[PDB]
């Protein structure tokens, strides 16, 4: 079949990562996908992450782990990194990653909370199946089938951290065509448009941004370098077309000495989320780069819902944080649940996109669901006419 995701050379709508793997690197094998600046730079091109994850997943396997197993990942931003996940999830198993500079009693707390079965880390944690270390992965990839193993779901594929929370996505890794292509409506992201990784793979946000764009067969940049100046720099040396960022980069990248709209120019979409964006910033980024080229997504508290903005409609409905994504509705209700008008402020219920339903806080008692699947937090806004939403405080 003929599917919107472009490189699905197979008969099913659904696609897991390691088999759109597959399919990238065949299309492409000797393109790079990931580049990683460490000055220090290595590369990896479609078929070597493809053939070194499926190795690695082997090893996985041998060592018993699979569906029901975690294995805690706490590599930096590296190829390494992006090489574990693509072997966690192709054994079936549930990556769960940390910093790399998570402190002894976290990894202590996290061990103690979800009981993982093995890691991925530089520093060897005791009692688990196995620890190995990035230089290690390759050794344990020597002398394994080449060929990814036979194709299969890894449900819960992640469990991530934000004293501790911990979430966990009770739904297999992969995409179908309605979820790229709505992906790609509320981030900007295309199909092959160089990706700058400028946040940490164990945050949820630059997790979907990395494994969403390798999907899309886009490469990757990585840096561990996060300096405003250098991150310009990136952008401009390596011809950047989609890059993902919070608002406290977006205010550092505009203050820079020189910067200018030409600075940007490579950039068809800057996508960002994740804190606060003044109505000040967002009006200095529609100037830099075009209202067309601004992508924001904002994830409201505990997963109840998810609402996009671009730019051009910003301009139209200033203040707003944008619809509810796909099929999602808000409802703005008054102190007896009744759904208000236009402009009245009042508690903000949101449905839930599918794979929001389906994400648990690890020991936190879920949210009372009124009729239609809609819950709150108790924030407090209104909407316009045409259904774009607001806060008030």
């Amino acid at each position: 079949r003929d599917f919107f995701n472009k490189f699905n050379l197979g008969t099913s709508n659904f696609v897991t990562p390691g088999k759109q793997l597959e399919y990238v690197s065949e299309c492409k094998p000797d393109s790079t996908a990931v580049i990683c600046l460490d000055q220090n730079c290595s590369v990896i091109t479609w078929h070597q992450l493809h053939v070194y994850s499926s190795q690695l997943a082997w090893y996985l396997i041998e060592n018993e782990i699979g569906p029901g197993s975690i294995v805690l990942t706490m590599f930096p931003n590296s190829i390494e990194h992006i090489i574990a996940v693509f072997a966690i999830w192709k054994a079936g198993a549930c990556y769960m990653p940390m910093s790399y500079k998570a402190a002894e009693s976290e990894i202590r707390e996290a061990c103690d909370t979800i009981h993982p079965n093995a890691a991925f880390a530089e520093c060897k944690i005791p009692g688990l199946k196995f620890c190995l270390s990035a230089d290690e992965i390759y050794e344990a990839m020597e002398g394994r089938s080449k060929e990814m193993p036979s194709d299969r779901l890894a449900n819960p594929n992640m469990i991530s951290l934000s004293k501790m929370k911990f979430i966990r996505q009770n739904l297999p890794c992969g995409l179908d065509d309605e979820t790229i292509r709505s992906w790609s409506l509320m981030s900007g992201m295309g199909f092959e448009q160089r990706q700058l990784l400028v946040g940490p793979l164990f945050h949820g946000a630059p997790h979907s941004a990395a494994f969403n764009g390798l999907f899309m067969g886009n490469t990757l940049v990585l840096t561990r370098n996060l300096c405003p100046g250098n991150i310009l720099n990136m952008i401009k040396k390596y011809k950047i077309e989609f890059i993902q960022m919070v608002p406290t980069l977006m205010n550092r990248l505009a203050k820079l000495e020189g910067v200018g709209k030409e600075d940007f120019a490579s950039l068809k979409a800057l996508c960002h989320t994740g804190g606060v964006c003044s109505p000040w910033l967002k009006q200095i980024w529609i100037d830099l780069l075009g209202p067309e080229k601004i992508y924001e997504m904002y994830s409201m508290t505990e997963c109840i819902g998810l609402t996009c903005i671009r730019g051009d409609e910003w301009v139209k409905h200033p203040g707003s944080i944008g619809r509810p994504v796909g099929d999602s509705k808000v409802s703005i209700r008054d102190e007896n649940g009744k759904e208000v008008a236009p402009f009245e402020i009042g508690e903000i219920y949101m449905t839930a996109p599918a794979s929001y339903l389906v994400t648990e806080y690890i020991n936190w008692e879920p949210l009372e669901v009124k009729e239609g699947g809609f819950r709150s937090v108790g924030d407090i806004g209104y909407v316009d006419e045409q259904g774009y939403l607001y806060f008030s405080d």
